[PDB]
């Protein structure tokens, strides 16, 4: 239809907040998945060891 941005908000900071430890967090919408980037330091999942 058209536009309309109603209330936006990612998981990444709503429920998936305690998962994200060190990284960036990126919900991905075309896979309704929420994931968390670790730097070059940090590794992994969580990505909390470095």
């Amino acid at each position: 239809g058209s536009s309309g941005s109603s209330g936006k908000k990612n998981p990444c900071n709503a429920e998936f907040q305690n998962f994200c430890i060190h990284g960036e967090c990126k919900y991905i919408e075309h896979l309704e998945a929420v994931t968390c980037k670790c730097q070059q330091e940090y590794f992994g999942e969580r990505c909390g060891e470095k």
